[PDB]
């Protein structure tokens, strides 16, 4: 039972800057205390310092290839995240990695898929995350990390990227909470028939069917690991307000939490992302407690956290 | 594919001004663009200039019969709605109302009833509208649609209202989301047998099954028009603020849409009614937007927009 | 159709003062009007002076044992309330107390037991309210109500206790929207095999089916009479702002006020306690008013009251 929490304070993927501060907040909230206290040998995992990529970031708006932004910048640190992230699961640690905004995924998702190939990756988001290098409008990466990942118009991809080993299939990913897709996405996950659970699901059939049919897409023989890729704009700003994307309609702060406890039930998780926490984009003091508690809450729950005995 | 956007800026049906607005402001915040983005070919019908009937609806205090207010100018402006949706309609386009109070349902149910009699109707509230001429006792008239048009105490009907074509039997109506009924509108929907979910069902069942019960309470051969009157006060005032009578415990924003969804599903849907917007009852500036926002995502996802492809 | 709204002002069972005010404040929102309203022959009995109670509790800060708070003091009132409410009992009236902190219902329930000995008891509440005199960390006494019903660490419980009658057992006492349990309390639970249905299982079979198990738990040849303590924090702070121990992810209005309608339905309630409301925590006026009116909200829907005719 030992754990490494990957710290990728990362924000290249999008325009606002806070996001960065996501592993130190976490942390300051004592996310590691939290881990310990449930049994977990933790260690923390710098992949590299927030506040001289950050200096770049803000800076060199010439990184740049097209609509795309920063595609130098966040392959490196993808790349980075990725060496730790597949060093941290050969060493056999369950790696928690703390964003960041979710271009940090295409180091986390590659890194895990790296050493358990047959992993299956449920992607929480109240986006599709899909977004193709010379489709996407507003050339934030944190919103083509999947394209990427599932090496969607290749014919595109820079050579930058060229390190992104292929080791993620469609029939592989499934979404939770989705609502704020993209034309061009929705066209992409119908022809790659992407297992993707919208708000309409949940509403449907209730956020416990709902988790059932995501952990089964992915987990064909029943007994593949399983990854979860965390966004946090997938509950709703009324519960999750400092986030760059918020989008109204998310999940309650109950169903937030009940889906993290039914995975962690299925025993297989093995490795978690908890991404897009921004303490910047906070009306109040009380939005960014309200946020960062709930990036804690989120990794207690996912490692084992119950409301009664176990 | 044709729709004609009927504007009914009328607020006779109850105290409050502000309601006359709602057409108007679901327009600016881009309605028959969203319309159109949709693929519908629509055009607007502007059914009477809403200053002109504003500023003798709040002169004239001499409207009234009793407890009743404003019988007179809510029976000629709700004839002139009635005539322009059953124009609408036989030019076969579909008719999407907006209003105004409730009251303007008088003319909308009774216009498209008149082209499509098997019509079955979904009234989204979260109050019955059909207090008797009567039994009312605030004399509100958009509290009352549904009594007179299913020609209830008829033997207290004014001549005014003589107009009014009964083509609307108990049997075709069906509520979702009740929570504020008079005692006597409870007696009556009981005496009556209509079919009607309260939040008490929605709570109990889940969203998904009430709608279907709803669609199935009033399509008795299953291949029936059908058209809802939405009331934004059936969403909780959390979501809705800015309306005339909120009611705590109503809908989530989610099952609000969600609704909607189930409803453009089944692909029947011949005329949707989006009433009681008040921008003037709002605290602050988001609670206007808040609620207009609504109206028209209510709109959107009644008339064909998913959160995936289709 | 007798009723008696027993009054229990005490705070003694937690740190903060205003929670003895409850009573007045639903008093004050029409509480007996609302009673007698649903056809309940009313009265009120008071068991002691809030005033003269508070006095002696906010100044005695010697009244201790170890890390127990005031256990005199609360031994003393508690007693008497279960004096009342085993009196109103036997005159064959059904007692509806308000609170108060939840100390209170080791007098209601044992009054209720007395005259009932087969009630079950249904306990909503957030807390399991189970902590034992030696066990408890913060000792405040409104959080081991169920220890000294249950007479668990009986070997520690003082004497000033002695007069409490064993006649709750562990299979007769079923919870309902637990989510802040401490460690002590969840192997109690899980040792004594106690029926406790927490926000996991809410959000997992959904309200519905969880009042269903909760009733069944409690009544096993289905006969039984039952009796709701309920602990207004079980409900989120976002409707239920004003009480002393908040806790995130609770029930929502709907779901409180929907349990309640289940257990009326059912036919069986034979008593109801109603704790918790603490005025002076409250923010703002509004958050006053949000709470209060939720007490009387659970009353009237606990005692009759429908969105439909009945
Ligand atoms: N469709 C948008 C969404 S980006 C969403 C980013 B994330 O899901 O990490 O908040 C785009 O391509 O900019
Ligand atoms: N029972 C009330 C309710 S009026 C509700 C009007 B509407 O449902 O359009 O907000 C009355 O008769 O005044
Ligand atoms: N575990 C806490 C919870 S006390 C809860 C009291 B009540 O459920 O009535 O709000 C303790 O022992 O202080
Ligand atoms: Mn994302
Ligand atoms: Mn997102
Ligand atoms: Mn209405
Ligand atoms: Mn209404
Ligand atoms: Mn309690
Ligand atoms: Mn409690």
């Amino acid at each position: 039972k030992k754990m490494s929490i990957v710290l990728a304070p990362f924000s290249g993927g999008q325009p606002h800057s806070g996001v960065e501060l996501g592993p130190d907040y976490l942390l300051k909230q004592g996310l590691q205390q939290d881990m310990e206290k449930l049994g977990w040998d933790t260690r923390l995992e710098r992949v590299f310092d927030g506040k001289v990529v950050e200096a770049r970031k803000a800076s060199d708006n010439g990184d740049r290839i097209g609509r795309v932004k920063r595609p130098r910048l966040t392959a490196e640190c993808t790349e980075k995240i990725y060496k730790c992230v597949r060093r941290v699961a050969e060493q056999g640690r369950f790696p928690l990695t703390i964003g960041g905004d979710h271009s940090i995924a295409l180091g986390t998702v590659a890194g895990v898929l790296s050493v358990h190939p047959d992993a299956g990756v449920i992607w929480v988001d109240a986006h599709a995350d899909i977004n193709t290098m010379s489709g996407t409008v507003s050339g934030n990466l944190h919103g083509c990390p999947l394209s990427i990942l599932l090496g969607l118009d290749r014919e595109n991809i820079p050579e930058c990227f060229s390190w992104v080993p292929q080791v993620l299939k469609p029939n592989k990913i499934a979404y939770i909470g989705l609502r704020a897709v993209d034309d061009e996405e929705k066209k992409i996950l119908h022809d790659l028939n992407i297992a993707a659970f919208s708000m309409h699901h949940v509403d449907r059939y209730g956020i416990d069917k709902v988790v059932s049919m995501a952990i089964e897409a992915v987990s064909p023989k029943g007994t593949e690991p399983v990854m979860v890729s965390y966004d946090v704009d997938t509950i709703d700003p009324l519960y999750v307000p400092a986030t760059g994307t918020p989008v109204r309609g998310g999940l309650s702060f109950r169903e937030a939490l009940f889906l993290c406890e039914r995975i962690a039930e299925c025993g297989r998780l093995v490795a978690l992302d908890v991404v897009e926490c921004n303490p910047l984009l906070a009306a109040t003091e009380s939005h960014v407690n309200d946020t960062i508690s709930v990036g804690c809450a989120i990794a207690r729950c996912m490692m084992g956290e119950t409301l009664l005995y176990t």
